[PDB]
């Protein structure tokens, strides 16, 4: 456990848009109806407890709910939520730089559904051959979509699932946070 | 109970200065050796609630040691926090604008005491007559004092009392928070 250089670190909220930064990561939270994450441009994902003096909106916070897990520098705060997703413990961490935000993958839709799998670790849209997944869906998330977008392409919330079963040479995050 | 307008409102912390500001309040905390509040100018003293979401470092809070009161649209944070200081509720906060710093009044002295009275009504350095009122001293205070600037003159915190109990026209605070 230890806390994050605020040395280069800028967190302020005007005009409906909440931003908490540093030297690698820029995350952005705003006021449409409610306020929610919007994106999160992470250069290098780090480990290291976002410092509360310059945390927004800190008050009374479920570490369950904090989309950028807390173990990954992810902000304590209510701007680190987005309804209907739990902290994202197998995102795409080891890709390198990850950006999020609540966007479709190109060419794949995503359906509300009970018939769909359990939260698992984050999947990327195209296999190993270059395929493309088109069908996902999820059982209780929002949308649009958590969307990762690293350098091999395009991923979904851990929340969001292939609905197909046949789906072979997929890849997925094999991190746990 | 109510909560203020965010239509206006920037709060913001960089390179060791946090600020909490609005159309009408601006509260400045700042990085030396600790983070503490260094001066606030609250062009017309309010009551609402200071929304969280706008709110720095607001993680369990003692409300007692809001320097600003939270009735009076104090933020709920630890920037809003000088050591050896309580909440502020009786402030010359029917004056109109007050600027609040730490800094000594002109011509004026504060000492550490024990044999010094306890908190009252903000205590102006001159009186009816425009004499002024030298010596001053605090049970448990840090210097340098906290400080009231309105448009009669000049104001010493709660905490801080003046030493001399012959002190007859003296001009006070008559509100409470």
């Amino acid at each position: 456990t230890t806390e994050c250089d605020s040395k280069i670190m800028g967190t302020a909220v005007k005009n409906n848009l909440a931003i908490h930064s540093d030297l690698s990561y820029w995350i952005e939270s705003r006021l449409n109806d409610t306020w929610k994450l919007e994106r999160a441009v992470l250069g290098e994902v780090k480990s290291c407890t976002w410092p509360e003096t310059h945390t927004l909106w800190g008050d009374g916070i479920l570490e369950s709910d904090m989309i950028i897990p807390v173990t990954l520098a992810g902000p304590r705060s209510n701007h680190n939520r987005r309804p209907g997703y739990k902290t994202q413990n197998q995102g795409p961490w080891d890709e390198g730089r990850v950006e999020i935000d609540f966007d479709y993958c190109p060419g794949t839709t995503v359906t509300l559904s009970e018939s769909c799998g359990h939260r698992g670790p984050a999947t990327r849209t195209t296999t190993e051959s270059g395929k493309l997944i088109t069908d996902w869906c999820c059982r209780s998330c929002t949308l649009p979509p958590l969307r990762y977008q690293t350098d091999s392409g395009c991923w979904y919330g851990m929340e969001i699932r292939p609905q197909r079963h046949d789906e072979k040479t997929l890849v997925q995050s094999q991190v746990n946070a």
